[PDB]
């Protein structure tokens, strides 16, 4: 999910901190943009956090097109598969458990061995 | 989804920028109308906007219903479908990906021709 977003992310904040030009608040600064529309992603993102750019249109466009791609579709995607993968492993899970309980009682029973090695012994 | 989405919105947007008269900050636009609605569902939609309208009531009841139509119902709506439409398709995907990667194999192998046409032979 990561390596797809960050490519989504990336591509689209080079867009738009090319298409600024600073000239404003420094927002000429690819760190800047980037967390910009990172913003976007945990709804919190202004649409219009600048206005160093020559064209509105493509600015407007290129957030849509952001917010569309992102917001709506790779984070529902996201959730989708996440319910798939519950799904998926409920039983699975389980018996991972299971083997940890395991590895947790042998490494306590063998700590413990030196405090009495054969006193706690299973069966009779 | 986003033609039911823009039907909606377009509806709803026509409808709020006619209640409106602006007598304020020009809000009497409907790009501008548009996307302030718009921005209610990406979680940063302010109920009050505005206040050149004659009554309060109108407005407010439209802008409750929008929410509750596209943020509420659309949007978990279009979640589910994802959510089914993932459940259906997570084998045809596969075959998919694996017809993918036989053309990528072809072409690689066409145009690889070239530096050795009968070099890379399979079996024996
Ligand atoms: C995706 C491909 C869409 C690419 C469309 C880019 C639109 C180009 C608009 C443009 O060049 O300049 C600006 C365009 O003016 C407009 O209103 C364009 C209308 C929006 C086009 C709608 C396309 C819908 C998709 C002019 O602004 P200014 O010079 O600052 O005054
Ligand atoms: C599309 C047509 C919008 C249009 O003509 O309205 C004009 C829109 O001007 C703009 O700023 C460009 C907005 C176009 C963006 C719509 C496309 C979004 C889809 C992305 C996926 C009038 O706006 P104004 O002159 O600023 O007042
Ligand atoms: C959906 C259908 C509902 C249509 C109901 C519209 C309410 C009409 C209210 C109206 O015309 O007057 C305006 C609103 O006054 C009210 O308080 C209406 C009370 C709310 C009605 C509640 C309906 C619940 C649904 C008067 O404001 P002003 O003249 O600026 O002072
Ligand atoms: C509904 C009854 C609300 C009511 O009577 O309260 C009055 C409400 O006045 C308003 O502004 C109208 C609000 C009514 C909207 C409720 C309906 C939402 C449902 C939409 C689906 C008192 O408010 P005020 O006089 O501004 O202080
Ligand atoms: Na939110
Ligand atoms: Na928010």
């Amino acid at each position: 999910f990561m390596f797809v977003y960050l490519v989504f992310l990336f591509g689209f904040s080079t867009a738009v901190v090319t298409l600024i030009e600073d000239g404003g608040n420094s927002y000429n600064s690819l760190y800047s943009t980037c967390l910009e529309l990172f913003k976007f992603t945990i709804g919190m993102g202004d649409l219009e956090f600048t206005e160093n750019y020559d064209f509105k249109a493509v600015f407007i466009i290129l957030l849509l097109a952001y917010v569309i791609l992102t917001y709506i579709l790779l984070l529902n995607m996201l959730i989708a598969l996440m319910g798939e993968t519950v799904n998926k492993i409920a039983q699975e899970s389980k018996n991972i458990w299971k083997l940890q309980r395991a590895i947790t009682i042998l490494d306590t029973e063998k700590s413990f061995l030196k405090c009495m090695r054969k006193a706690f012994r299973s069966g009779k």
